[PDB]
Parts: C-alpha cells; sequence; structure tokens
C-alpha cells in the first residue's frame, strides 16, 4: 500500500503478510455475507492494484465465486476503456500515460506506474477505482449466494 509519512511523503510498502492472513480468515467465515465488503475495504486502505491482486490470489481457492468476480472485473475494465479509449502516447515527453482498464486491474501496469498514478498531485486513484470494481463483484456474489 501507499502510506503518507509525517513530512507528507507518500511511501510504498509491500502488503503485510498479517493483512493477507486476516483476509483469508475473514473469507473463511464470511465469504457470501455482506460484511465481506467492508472487511475488504478495512484491509485495503491505500492498496495498489498489485496489492489487491495479491489479496484476491490468496482466496483463489473458491473457483465459481472467483470466476464471477473476474467476470465483473473484466466487464468494468471494458467499460473503462469505452469511456477512456487509450491514445497512442502521452500528452508530451515526461508525462505519465492515462491508464487503461487492464492498467487499473494491475495486469498490464507495473507497480512503478501504479505508484506514479497514486502519488500524482492530485492522485489518479487506480487502487480505489479497482477496489470499486472488486466491491461491485463481491456484491454480485453475496446477492447470488
Ligand atoms: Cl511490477
Ligand atoms: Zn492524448
Ligand atoms: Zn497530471
Amino acid at each position: 500500500p501507499i502510506v503518507q509519512n509525517l513530512q507528507g511523503q507518500m511511501v510504498h510498502q509491500a502488503i503485510s503478510p498479517r493483512t493477507l492472513n486476516a483476509w483469508v480468515k475473514v473469507v473463511e467465515e464470511k465469504a457470501f455475507s455482506p460484511e465481506v465488503i467492508p472487511m475488504f475495504s478495512a484491509l485495503s486502505e491505500g492498496a495498489t492494484p498489485q496489492d489487491l491482486n495479491t489479496m484476491l490470489n490468496t482466496v483463489g481457492g473458491h473457483q465459481a465465486a472467483m470466476q464471477m468476480l473476474k467476470e465483473t472485473i473484466n466487464e468494468e475494465a471494458a467499460e473503462w476503456d469505452r469511456l477512456h479509449p487509450v491514445h497512442a502516447g502521452p500528452i508530451a515527453p515526461g508525462q505519465m500515460r492515462e491508464p487503461r482498464g487492464s492498467d487499473i486491474a494491475g495486469t498490464t501496469s507495473t507497480l512503478q506506474e501504479q505508484i506514479g498514478w497514486m502519488t500524482h498531485n492530485p492522485p489518479i486513484p487506480v487502487g480505489e477505482i479497482y477496489k470499486r470494481w472488486i466491491i461491485l463483484g463481491l456484491n454480485k456474489i453475496v446477492r447470488m449466494y
């Protein structure tokens, strides 16, 4: 995740193993219940797309629900791309590129790119956008049961 230190410096840290452990245990008890959503949010403050994927990867042992979630992510990512069809290059040399849907979902962007977006002034909040897609997904799974 990205944390802000006392000087206002945004600093990246790798995801906590204790965070992953708590997430797996949460899902063991509440996988199909509405509380899985605020617990996901509780455990992902400042999370990068890469963090979010690492979290999903640990609960990968659910198959059908995870397929549903991956479908919702792909849907939302398509939708992002339709609203923001990528240009051939950035506005000028030195500028970050605009994220595509797969950049937000962390499958075609590097952690360095994610950090660059998230620490922009003001933030290009790719972790929060992805979290929204994941939550929409978790919501469908709990509705479905
Ligand atoms: Cl990376
Ligand atoms: Zn452009
Ligand atoms: Zn800018």
